[PDB]
């Protein structure tokens, strides 16, 4: 009545806190956004705090919000679930032949406000491939898949994938696990999709380092087939 | 002149040889189906030679015909392009807290029946685990993610899931990169999804040791969205 999905009818804002490093430099970034109901297409303006980003935006994409994923009738909704105890995630991305990103996020709903602090380490990146050097330019649509992970938590695995500058394309390996805070006994969602569209952008009004990004996501399932 | 998805308009047949061994024991599977026009739906009937097949059929399903999914006008079926010359799979499929087989395919089409010969090294299996012990149960979907690989191949990435016996999960990674063995330049889809529904039941009559499967492939895209609603770009 007055937790899960039931706190998520209205529309929402949410801000973000990352705290970084890459290849052992440091940095900030702060971010807002914001979804109408019923969610699943939504957007957040972010900037670099401590000057220029020393790495492409690009693979900040999924630091800068799983419950503003819509979810149809018939498939249990466990980032939504979790509130308002909150979550956490733990999350690795892998690309190949470059470096490894591994982030730790706590997420808190304040009224219709989702605020989220982040710490990442970005490391073992090469300071000469496209990931350093900024030559990332689309992020390619996911079929991400969900799998319930024990009685508190679930489970994603995707592919990400970014085009690059000389029409090539860079893949990254992620894997990610969503964990509720609280004691209830929230309903684990079966395995399942959710697919993830991306389109991020530089923002030149300021002349600080900042970004706007929108997300289109929608989870969905397949049937079983007889013999 | 004959080729391409030309040489896929007619009801098909296939014949599949396996040979194989897990964790050293050698084995041999020898396959056969058949795949109506307009393909995507698909059987096949498969049998272990060697006796008893020493691991789970599950894992098996993968190796037991990618030319026969089904794919939309819009998307470039490279497996159907890579005929009449023929094509050649490269695929590992490494298990979590488990082994990993490794498949070298070679397809060459003769009339309206594809041929196929694979070998096939399961290695690092776990003997209480439950693939060498036979406990998976059904085979999970998947949306598997395709991409451009050079100008001869293309390159699937996977994550196929079994559930097991008490009702949990094991999961697999599937990297498979297909190559078209000829000169002619084909053309080379660009990333799409290929969805992939598969189920196997064992196959009872007779006292050998083999199983039925049918597959339901169909091939997808996803669009691309603009920088706020309403407007282009």
């Amino acid at each position: 009545s007055e937790c899960g999905p039931a706190l998520f009818q209205s529309d929402m804002t949410f801000k973000i806190f990352i705290d970084g490093e890459v290849n052992g430099q440091k940095f900030t970034i702060v971010a807002d956004g914001s979804s109408k109901f019923p969610h699943g297409d939504f957007n957040v303006h972010a900037v670099c705090e401590t000057g220029k980003l020393p790495m492409s935006w690009k693979p900040i994409c999924h630091l800068i919000e799983p419950f503003f994923a819509r979810y149809p009738d018939g498939i249990s909704h466990f980032a939504q679930e979790c509130f308002p105890e909150g979550l956490s995630i733990d999350r690795t991305v892998r690309f190949e032949n470059d470096g490894t990103m591994t982030s730790h996020h706590t997420y808190e709903l304040s009224d219709t406000c989702v605020v989220s602090r982040i710490t990442v380490n970005c490391d073992g990146f090469q300071p000469d491939g496209p990931i350093m050097r900024d030559q990332l330019v689309d992020i390619l649509p996911s079929e991400t898949h969900m799998f319930p992970h024990g009685p508190n938590a679930v489970r994603q695995l995707a592919f990400i994938g970014f085009t690059t500058a000389d029409g090539g394309l860079m893949m990254g390996h992620l894997d990610s696990k969503m964990t509720f805070n609280g004691s209830r006994a929230i309903e684990i969602p079966g395995p399942h999709f959710v697919t993830i569209i991306t389109k991020q952008m530089r923002d030149t009004s300021d002349k600080r380092d900042h970004v706007c990004q929108r997300e289109v996501a929608h989870a969905h399932s397949v049937p079983r087939i007889t013999s």
